[PDB]
């Protein structure tokens, strides 16, 4: 979250970086725009950094109702300044790092209650 | 074919076009390496001159034998130095310019005798 780590000093490390001569190339998602193997051939090597970019359901019955949304999604919508709706109360699933960002942006965005089950 | 159209020629052309500010770049099979919703995307706007690359078979009994194949395939392989074999006789089928093409590459490459169907 941003009250965290602030993007501003992340985009300033990241122009000291391609400062030095490496070319980012964005909105480019390798399988679906852009093949592998045209990596494969033209590039001397290659190397897979894509990390851990899917929520875990909640594995209870009534799981793919409307209403209940992955926590990843979510904070994903947040950074983006897309349109979102979260209600009075919101209830969030789980212990670790995730549940508590999500707790406390919930808790920024105007939700009243907030409860960690 | 080279005889009749030097490729020096062709070269330079492109390279005068290219200098004008036009980037050109090979080895990039749209559909197979980059998806056409990238283009899409990422530019204003997206011509599609690919051209016909496909070559009629023979549509008889034993078409798909080995020992057969198709005028451009045989004309594109020509071109790109590669290992071809062709033997002393060789039977041309067609009469357009493919075939007069086919024919006078395959005098020049060895063929002791040819003949156009
Ligand atoms: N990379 C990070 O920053 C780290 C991740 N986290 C937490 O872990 C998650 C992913 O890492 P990892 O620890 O491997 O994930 P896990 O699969 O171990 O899940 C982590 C959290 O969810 C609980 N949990 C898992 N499955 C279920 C289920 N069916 N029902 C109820 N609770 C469940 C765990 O509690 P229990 O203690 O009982 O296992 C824990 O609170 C993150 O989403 C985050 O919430 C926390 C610290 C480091
Ligand atoms: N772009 C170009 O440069 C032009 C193309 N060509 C010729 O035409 C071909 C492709 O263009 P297009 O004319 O539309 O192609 P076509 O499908 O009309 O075929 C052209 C040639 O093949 C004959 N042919 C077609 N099908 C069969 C079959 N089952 N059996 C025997 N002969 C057949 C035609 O003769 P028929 O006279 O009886 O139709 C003609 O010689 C080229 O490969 C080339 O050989 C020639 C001039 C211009």
């Amino acid at each position: 979250p941003q009250y965290r780590l602030d993007k501003a000093l992340l985009d300033a490390e990241v122009a000291l970086m391609t400062k030095m001569g490496i070319e980012i190339i964005y909105n480019t998602k390798i399988g679906d725009d852009v093949s592998l193997d045209y990596l494969h051939d033209n590039y001397d090597a290659v190397f897979l950094g894509i990390g851990s970019w899917q929520s875990q359901g909640l594995r209870c019955k009534g799981e793919d109702m409307e209403g209940v949304l992955g926590g990843i999604d979510f904070l994903r919508e947040v950074t983006m300044n897309s349109n979102i709706t979260l209600g009075g109360k919101v209830l969030v699933v789980g212990g670790g790092n995730t549940a508590m960002d999500v707790a406390r942006t919930s808790k920024r965005l105007g939700a009243e209650e907030v409860t960690i089950i």
